[PDB]
């Protein structure tokens, strides 16, 4: 029996990913209390997992653009001091966090902190009360850089400990396929994505033709055009063209099967769903810290990388290696550890 | 690597038990299902599981109200034949969930089916699919009168499928404590009984004194008389005495901690979770199906059944014997099988 505190993120992308390895803890007897930004509550709680604030309502951006001296800062364009910069952000939204995450842990007295490797609150109230930590990545590739440049930042709390580094995690857990790349152990990445749900009816019935999936238009506008090239398109999103046949939020990790191509916006999670159910993705990467993981999806030949887009859909529409290569990266994470397995290692 | 269609009843109280199993087994790696009467989405899915609707919204005593011949039926006072009424209840539920339960079953194409003892949608289905199902007991106590009561009023449809009775369980789950009370397999009792959630301030904080939950008055005439036995009063339920603290739906799983004395309905979550929290309880117990799990409470000393109510509370309040069983059986319930044990063994 354990009492594990999850001390997560600001946005969905950031929190959903820690829910199938909380659940596993949760499932295994253990106590979990799930530590996040107000604005992660309906997340957390929408997951069926317990919930505490650690700071008020917060997005990235607004930690992201103002360093510590209250000064604006703007994105470098070339890649590194890029990574730097996203690093020391992320070292910045510690210091929105720890002081209510460490009260919290003062109070609730855990056993174990799990986390993930961007979110340095963990690492730190792990450090201050001397208990182990646990680190999930939630990313394909996580460059060492962000880390790095993060715990830099947060150089003058370390010293208040006595220290210039985090100590080590017990355990360093990684999603990515072996044949597609540390002190790490392997973990199959079971996909949440879900808030509400029912399976629309379509899932369950017969596909009569190549199906795809979208997640002063571009969305409107790769909506009407991506029909033209053979396709039924459904667009799984949140906010009626001909070869559309669905409008609205689904359950993604639920809706994978029925389909034969995503299309997506380079997400670390979309992407990890889509590779872990064998279906070739397009992806249009936006955010800098998931460059990594689509340059090495691109080369695994499970999706194409757009830096057009229609070109891709055809060009895997064609081209059946790229269903190939995705199916056998999906067998190969079906061998990985499940979070269930990694549970009985924490506890050992 | 399964597919595992939970099948569920309409009530959250026959749902949200099953809950921890069926993350348990997602943890796992395996594809889970949850199929429901609609009015049970909501609560399916703020556990954080995929949804599937069986049949329209319901509640039982629609259903417990009329036979098969579209005749109004009675409530027996004897216990015994009120035991039947209430199985045969529960089989003319299974005829409004079939049809789209066995329809579902069919295009998903479970391995395994699991369900609660008096759903019995579950094993028809699986009888009629020819695959194994799983049996969980939601209850301290589950009359077996209730199941063959159940099973007699759908012989028709066994006849269908050329049997007399449902084909037995891979596995029959059970989570009474053994020192309170067949072919079964023990399971630590995991409670769930979320749906929103922030852990409110008082629970992480001190206790100042006594403190009780309670979940043309009777809650506000309980929520005003309490107090002035020596109780600090929190009401967790959805629907400002001086000496109640809180008022609101509250995580009850995790306020439980926080408190001496739970006075409640009787219900089999709510008991179950007092238990495995080692609190006392007060049961006041309404529906009929429960009075077999307070009487084996009452038997225990972890608390009282009340077939007035501030004697109980007064009783449990000076008499530490009660907080000493309650707690016996906490740790009792603790040595039992987690449900991640339990999946284990399904999946040999």
């Amino acid at each position: 029996h354990m009492r594990i505190l999850v001390i997560a993120g600001c946005s969905e992308g950031f929190v959903m990913p820690l829910v199938p390895l909380s659940w596993a803890l949760r499932a295994a007897g253990h106590e979990v209390l799930v530590a996040a930004s107000e604005n992660m509550g309906p997340t957390v709680t929408g997951a069926g997992l317990p919930f505490a604030p650690t700071c008020p309502s917060l997005d990235m951006p607004e930690v992201l653009s103002w360093d510590r001296e209250g000064n604006r800062t703007t994105m470098p364009r070339e890649e590194k001091p890029l990574l730097e910069h996203i690093g020391r952000g992320y070292g910045r939204l510690v210091l929105r966090m720890r002081d209510e995450a460490l009260a919290l842990a003062e109070r609730w007295k855990p056993d174990l902190v799990l986390t993930e490797t961007y979110s340095l609150t963990g690492p730190l109230v792990a450090a201050t009360l001397g208990i182990p930590w646990i680190e999930q990545s939630i990313r394909l590739a996580s460059p060492e850089l962000i880390k790095s440049a993060g715990v830099g930042e947060l150089a003058p709390e370390l010293a208040e400990l006595g220290l210039t580094d985090f100590p080590d995690p017990l355990l360093s857990i990684d999603v990515c396929p072996p044949s597609m790349e540390p002190g790490t152990t392997k973990m199959r990445y079971v996909p949440y994505n879900g808030r509400n749900d029912q399976v629309p009816s379509w899932v369950f019935e017969e596909r009569k033709q190549p199906r795809l999936c979208l997640t002063l238009s571009l969305l409107q506008a790769l909506s009407q055009e991506l029909p033209k090239l053979g396709f039924e398109v459904v667009v799984a999103v949140s906010d009626l063209p001909e070869g559309v046949l669905a409008a609205g939020q689904f359950p993604l990790s639920a809706i994978m099967p029925a389909c034969d191509v995503v299309v997506h916006h380079g997400g670390h999670g979309t992407t990890l769903t889509c590779l872990s159910e064998g279906v070739p993705q397009v992806s249009v990467p936006v955010i800098a810290e998931v460059w990594d993981s689509a340059r090495l999806l691109h080369a695994a030949g499970a999706g194409v990388e757009v830096p057009s887009v229609l070109a891709a859909c055809a060009r895997i529409r064609d081209d059946s290696s790229y269903v190939g290569n995705a199916r056998r990266l999906a067998a190969e994470m079906a061998t990985l550890p499940t979070p269930a397995d990694i549970v009985r290692l924490i506890e050992q």
